[PDB]
C-alpha cells in the first residue's frame, strides 16, 4: 500500500552515469542541470554506485567535488540525496544534537513518524558511525517526560497489532480520561505508558472510544492537558498511529505556508520517504489541503532546487 516517487532506473549503468557527472563538472562552470536531471532519476541505491564508479574511473570523491561545485540549498538537496538511505535519519539526529542547543522538531518528527523496525535501524547505524549510543545522547539533550517519552519510543518495543480486545480498548479510553480531563492537573506517565507501547491496531480503536466517553478528540485533550515540547511529541505520536503520510503531509504543509520556507524540513521529509511512501503523502496533501506539494513547492522554491525538488515529487494535481 505504500509507495514513494524515486525508483530504481532500468538499464542504469553507473560507468556511463558517472562519466556525465565528471563531465557535468569539468573544468570552468557546472551544468547544474546534467546532475540534477540524473540523480532525482536514480534510486539511492543506484546513487552509491554511481558514487563508487566515479571514484574507481577518476580517483575522485563524488560528494567532495559536487560539494565544491554547487551551492547553496541546492548543495544541501544533492548532499541529502547522496546520503546512503541506512544512515540519512542517523545523521539528521546526530546534527539536531550536536552543538550546544537541540532541535526538538527533528529529533520529535523523526523519532515519533518512524516505526520500531526503523528505529532499531537507525540506532545500529548511529552506533556503528558516530560511536555515541542514540539513546545517551537524545537523554543528554532532554529533559522531563518530554526526554522519557523519546526513550519510551527509542526502546522500539510497542506491541504487535493482534486481534483486538473491545475490554482493554474501553479500560485505556477510561484511564487517559482520568489521566487527563478528570484529573486536576496531569499524569503524563500514564500518556507515555499507553501512547508509547500499546499497538497500532489497539490505539487507534482507543482514539474512537475515548471520543465516545469524553466528547473530545484526544489532540484537543492533549492541547487543554499539555505545553512545550511534550505537547508536540504527544500530537506528532497521535497522527504517526493514525496516519504517518498525513503527518508527514502535514509536516510539508506548515513548512510551505509561511513567511519563508523551512526549508531543512522540505529537504529531510522529501528526501527521507521519496522511496518509502511520498506517493502516499502526495495523496494525504491534496486530501487534506486543497493545494497539490508539486504546486506548493512551485511557488516556494526557486532554482536547480525547485526543479529538482519536483522532479523528486512528481504528479501535479496528485
Ligand atoms: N483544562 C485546564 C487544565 O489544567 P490542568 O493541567 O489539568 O491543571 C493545572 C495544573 O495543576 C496547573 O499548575
Ligand atoms: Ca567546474
Ligand atoms: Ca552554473
Ligand atoms: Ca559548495
Ligand atoms: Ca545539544
Ligand atoms: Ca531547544
Ligand atoms: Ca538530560
Ligand atoms: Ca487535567
Ligand atoms: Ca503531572
Ligand atoms: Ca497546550
Ligand atoms: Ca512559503
Amino acid at each position: 500500500a505504500l509507495r514513494g516517487t524515486v525508483t530504481d532506473f532500468s538499464g542504469f549503468d553507473g560507468r556511463a552515469d558517472a562519466e556525465v557527472l565528471r563531465k557535468a563538472m569539468k573544468g570552468l562552470g557546472t551544468d547544474e542541470d546534467s546532475i540534477l536531471n540524473l540523480l532525482t532519476a536514480r534510486s539511492n541505491a543506484q546513487r552509491q554506485q554511481i558514487a563508487e564508479e566515479f571514484k574507481t574511473l577518476f580517483g575522485r570523491d563524488l560528494v567532495n567535488d559536487m560539494k565544491s561545485e554547487l551551492t547553496g540549498k541546492f548543495e544541501k538537496l544533492i548532499v541529502a540525496l547522496m546520503k546512503p538511505s541506512r544512515l540519512y535519519d542517523a545523521y539528521e539526529l546526530k546534527h539536531a544534537l550536536k552543538g550546544a542547543g537541540t532541535d526538538e522538531k527533528v529529533l520529535t518528527e523523526i523519532i515519533a513518524s518512524r516505526t520500531p523496525e526503523e528505529l532499531r535501524a537507525i540506532k545500529q547505524a548511529y552506533e556503528e558511525e558516530y560511536g555515541s549510543n542514540l539513546e545517551d545522547d537524545v537523554v543528554g539533550d532532554t529533559s522531563g517526560y518530554y526526554q522519557r517519552m523519546l526513550v519510551v519510543l527509542l526502546q522500539a518495543n510497542r506491541d504487535p497489532d493482534t486481534a483486538i480486545d473491545d475490554a482493554q480498548v474501553e479500560l485505556d479510553a477510561q484511564a487517559l480520561f482520568q489521566a487527563g480531563e478528570l484529573k486536576w492537573g496531569t499524569d503524563e506517565e500514564k500518556f507515555i505508558t499507553i501512547l508509547g507501547t500499546r499497538s497500532v491496531s489497539h490505539l487507534r480503536r482507543v482514539f474512537d472510544k475515548y471520543m465516545t466517553i469524553s466528547g473530545f478528540q484526544i489532540e484537543e485533550t492533549i492541547d487543554r492537558e499539555t505545553s512545550g515540547n511534550l505537547e508536540n511529541l504527544l500530537l506528532a505520536v497521535v497522527k504517526s498511529i493514525r496516519s504517518i503520510p498525513a503527518y508527514l503531509a502535514e509536516t510539508l504543509y506548515y513548512a510551505m505556508k509561511g513567511a519563508g520556507t523551512d526549508d531543512h524540513t522540505l529537504i529531510r521529509v522529501i528526501v527521507s520517504r521519496s522511496e518509502i511512501d511520498l506517493f502516499n503523502i502526495r495523496k494525504e496533501f491534496r486530501k487534506n489541503f486543497a493545494t497539490s506539494l508539486y504546486s506548493m513547492i512551485k511557488g516556494d522554491t526557486s532554482g536547480d532546487y525547485k526543479k529538482a525538488l519536483l522532479l523528486l515529487c512528481g504528479g501535479e494535481d496528485d
